[PDB]
């Protein structure tokens, strides 16, 4: 069928890596909406087994891409809460759809509601320092740049120099930007007033898996007591704790770090190149969500009203 | 004699009130008195000369134990006597000490210009400095960096003697973008402050520091935000005393500065204290900008050995 082929198309795109995180969540919702429409299912139990199986294969496709797993769990919570309030229900197939639509308009407004709180956290003559290239943080820095005037230091992330296109994006909007070399984070930390970063994933204890320089960044921010603000919406909120059994690191080709033209020493040197870096929650100051700016120590509560505890493990 | 009445005039103005305003004038008057003691009392050798200076410095220290700039320059003259009698080991010794004392005095009166010379190395344009009380050395440190760069100094006036008022006017007259605040806001505006430059009453022998009250709070606020706490203080403010619990550290002025006498009957039930000096441990200090450099707190002990003999620590 069209839907099945689109499911393995999504899974193989996840495996190979061929988009932003908000587009990832939007495509996941579109896929799961299709799954609950076009498949035949009698009651909610079979559909939860189906959604669980497909979420298991999309999660096992790329386990470090947790936006798809989060949106699978959000849809599962929606299914078991739109079936709870009706407790084979005929209108249930419609009801979940509407909630999914109410989720999809909760999305596409996540970046605006995070950007609305920019002026409350960025002041005139401020110096902000960021790391990766996250669309949430650039909209945050481009909504605060409409009124106030500040300096932003975009420390590039070294293997995939992606703070380059961030500082190109920010300098087009008139923010006076500085590109760093990622070795100077402790050097320029004395000047920096706030650190605003984005995440790949917010783990359930308030810790976060982010771009590979963010822990080396957060240690400097904690050393100089600079507040580390984290701009990240509620699809990036994953209910997984940082256990050693599950691997959260992603490792890419060493050609990003040590090129293939080095030659014979590549048979002896072990080059690694991870792309994600665990930041423990005691180095964090705030999470600017789409629903506010609450502390890391509140994140567990945001788990309980987003994901059911039976849906943590799929 | 004129000398003797000048000795108890100095001792009485040390117990009771002021006299020399700044610590540099206090040390210069102390060398004047010590040089006069060398010249005018009769002594045969350096033994009873050391005993005489030791007991005079003992009474000048027991006059006001929290005024250590007097007690240091007694010990520097004792070290000078021991090192100008060592190189002759008499007759000409009475001259030699005087010459060294003169070389000490011109070592003074240029302590402030050698601390102010290091201003540009530690103060940068568009920075922001925080100071607690009126220090002559810190003010001249901020003056020398002002004529080349452009910064903004926050002077947290140290209540009850609102003496950061008299500094934030001195800094405002020289065009530094100064700001005086209540000093209950030390932690509040600490987040935006780049450096803290303070002065001392005394640098204790472990790099610890005795400053005007509210400095230890200032130091803790600086350590919280990891703001470097620079300390501008010359070598007469360097005393070879570790923070004993035996001898008295604080000085306690009248409670009228804190709670006025017009409060009425509640003054019979309320214990008001008003200390003027605060102990800052050396782990909150970053630098000691002396007149000889900018060395770390963990070098201060070595500066003791080059300045005061170990036998002269306790008088």
């Amino acid at each position: 069928s069209e839907l099945s082929e689109r499911i393995e198309s999504f899974v193989e795109t996840l495996k190979r890596g061929g988009r932003s995180s908000e587009e990832m969540a939007r495509e996941t919702l579109g896929l799961l909406r299709q799954i609950i429409t076009d498949h035949r299912w009698s009651n909610a139990g079979e559909l939860m087994e189906l959604i669980r199986r497909e979420g298991r294969r999309m999660t096992a496709a790329q386990p470090s891409e947790t936006t798809v797993g989060n949106m699978v769990r959000r849809v599962l919570k929606i299914i078991r809460e739109e079936y709870g309030r009706l407790h084979h229900y005929a209108q249930l197939q419609s009801n979940i759809i509407e909630a999914i639509n109410e989720l999809l308009v909760e999305l596409e407004g996540t970046m605006e509601n995070i950007a609305a709180q920019a002026l409350e956290h960025i002041h005139s003559n401020e110096v902000i320092m960021t790391i990766g290239f996250s669309r949430t943080v650039e909209a945050f820095l481009k909504e605060a740049a409409r009124k106030r005037k500040f300096h932003v230091i975009v420390a590039e992330c070294a293997p995939f120099c992606q703070g380059h296109e961030m500082a190109v994006n920010l300098s087009k909007a008139g923010i006076e930007t500085t590109v760093m070399t990622d070795a100077a984070i402790f050097a320029v930390m004395s000047r920096v007033n706030k650190v605003i970063i984005g995440t790949k994933t917010i783990l359930a204890n308030g810790a976060l898996r982010a771009v590979t320089g963010t822990h080396t960044l957060a240690l400097a921010a904690k050393h100089h007591s600079t507040p580390l603000i984290v701009c990240a919406p509620m699809f990036k909120l994953s209910p997984q704790f940082p256990n050693e059994e599950d691997s959260f690191h992603k490792f890419v080709a060493p050609e990003e770090v040590l090129p293939f033209t080095e030659g014979d020493i590549l048979e002896k040197v072990s080059v690694h190149c991870p792309v994600f870096d665990y930041v423990p929650p005691e180095l964090i100051t705030l999470f600017i969500s789409n629903i506010g700016g609450n502390a890391p120590s509140y994140i567990y509560r945001l788990m309980s009203e987003l994901y059911h505890p039976d849906d943590h493990v799929l």
